């Protein structure tokens, strides 16, 4: 996507970390990323931001909505474009894999269940913690 | 309940303050609590717990499965004891007011989605952000 | 008392509620406020600003350099101001009592530290936890 | 190397991965730790210890003081062994990289300043963050 229109949308000065940082988001290959990953994936790319401002510029992100911040197993921060697979996770409480589902049912009944009392929905999180049966 | 035996359950040494707050939580009129209303409350009831034993004895609570903890508005801790109705929550994101709901729909399509999958469901949080339509 | 200007150098544009709640952190200066803290103060002031309007403001702010984010008790977020005098506390461990010190020998000591090990300094936080 | 002592005096059960994780813990003594890293080590050295089951000892160590629990780049908690040195480091903002250190004029002046206000001192914290 063109980080610049983002930036302004977000009422972000756009500036050369903010734009690198959400271009490495943009293209990363993995879809769920610690700050230090992306901080790795910036050194990689031959780009010169520090981890400070790596983490600052995705608090500033997530703040303005662009990336979703989660804590999945509960010892670091996930950052994650702020799209419609970003809420409905499942989570491998034994390796900490992370793997992301839709399901159109659950999706309805959400909205379903939250009309019947009187509310729009802004918002879904659903973690669902499991364990390989076998 | 019973605190000396939950506190036996969990593997933590039975003592004066761990059953204080035990007993203030089952007692609790309020079910989301922030660690300063339980130290409030304590005071109210008279008994002697600092701050920081409140806090250092609610996260050993959680850790043990005792309670569960919650950031509904992003800037201070819930906790709450670890019933059934610990783990579905509608917030209001305008004024911060929380609801618990429970939809034995939703609960058996998670189930579904997991085995499904070749999972056994050990755990579910969903969070519903809303905000009053009218 | 508000400016917009603190925001443009911040890289941030200007809007009603990063305004309103910027001038709110002024105009109590010494309070260590909460997000609801600072909600419930706009309310009282007649604001119209919900609640997670407010924590990510400050959350942007945060980031931005603008405030200093602290959890002294372990339960909740603190808001402060990023000025002097906001990066040394000390913290009544039995009430959560919050205290603001400032102490030239400490400030110097931490320079000779640094200077002493090739370093500049960008930032240092202390905290003393007390009682009695 | 292993200790049940340590886990009485904390006022916590003896079990399998309190001793496992906690004696990692102690052969590794100065690596600052993630939840992850201590994960891994346990899966080399053969343990059978699920990710969660760490980090709720690792917090249950937390609470009972066992345990200090920094977030020093501010993306990832880190654990380490409540010793004296656990108070104090430097922290390079651009590597992330980590330094303990321990200077006895600063902390003789941070019991002068906690004494000269009628307060005893429980614990104090200090982070210099630096580059260069
Ligand atoms: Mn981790
Ligand atoms: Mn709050
Ligand atoms: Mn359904
Ligand atoms: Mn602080
Ligand atoms: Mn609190
Ligand atoms: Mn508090
Ligand atoms: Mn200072
Ligand atoms: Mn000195
Ligand atoms: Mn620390
Ligand atoms: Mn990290
Ligand atoms: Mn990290
Ligand atoms: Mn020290
Ligand atoms: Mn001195
Ligand atoms: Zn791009
Ligand atoms: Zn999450
Ligand atoms: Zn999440
Ligand atoms: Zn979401
Ligand atoms: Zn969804
Ligand atoms: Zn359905
Ligand atoms: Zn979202
Ligand atoms: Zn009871
Ligand atoms: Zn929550
Ligand atoms: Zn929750
Ligand atoms: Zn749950
Ligand atoms: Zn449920
Ligand atoms: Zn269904
Ligand atoms: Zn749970
Ligand atoms: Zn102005
Ligand atoms: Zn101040
Ligand atoms: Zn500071
Ligand atoms: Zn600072
Ligand atoms: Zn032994
Ligand atoms: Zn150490
Ligand atoms: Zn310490
Ligand atoms: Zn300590």
């Amino acid at each position: 996507m063109v980080e610049n229109s983002e930036l302004r949308k977000a009422g972000l000065k756009v500036t050369l970390p903010r734009v690198k940082i959400l271009q490495m988001l943009d293209s990363a290959e993995q879809r769920h990323m610690s700050a230090e990953d992306v901080y790795k994936a910036l050194m990689e790319a031959g780009e010169d931001v520090g981890l400070a401002t790596v983490y600052r510029v995705l608090t500033q992100f997530e703040a303005a909505g662009l990336v979703v911040r989660h804590n999945f197993d509960g010892g670091h921060a996930v950052f994650e474009l702020a799209d419609s697979g970003a809420h409905d996770h499942m989570v491998c409480v034994d390796t900490g894999e992370v793997i992301e589902f839709m399901d159109a049912e659950i999706e309805k009944r959400q909205k379903e269940i939250v009309r019947e009392r009187g509310f729009e929905l802004v918002d879904a999180n659903l973690v669902l913690y499991v364990r390989k049966k076998k």
